[PDB]
């Protein structure tokens, strides 16, 4: 919950932080600083 097509990785809400594209949600390459963008691909 950022702009559309952008999600947040390894920091929960109430600490809004800096998101990444949902292109970088199952890219075939991790980036989540845990790679939890890859995890389960949905």
């Amino acid at each position: 919950s950022c702009p559309p097509g952008q999600f947040r990785c390894s920091e929960p809400p109430g600490a809004h932080g800096e998101c990444y594209p949902q292109d970088w949600l199952c890219d075939g390459h991790p980036d989540c600083d845990d790679g939890r963008d890859e995890w389960g691909c949905g």
